[PDB]
């Protein structure tokens, strides 16, 4: 796999989502913080510091 897991945990890799916003709502992944997200406003608002620098819990659907 990328990296592996096993290093703090699985840490989603936001290179994407690159809006001037957001559209959608949608939330694949599975936060460590608990928050089920996925997108530039949840995580990579939380990713760069809106909360952590998250490590998604479960890299998929919950």
């Amino acid at each position: 796999p990328q990296f592996g897991l096993f290093s703090k945990y699985r840490t989603p890799n936001c290179s994407q989502y690159r809006l001037p916003g957001c559209p959608r709502h949608f939330n694949p992944v599975c936060g460590s913080d608990m928050s089920t997200y996925a997108n530039e406003c949840t995580l990579c608002m939380k990713i760069r510091e809106g909360g952590h620098n998250i490590k998604i819990i479960r890299n998929g659907p919950c």
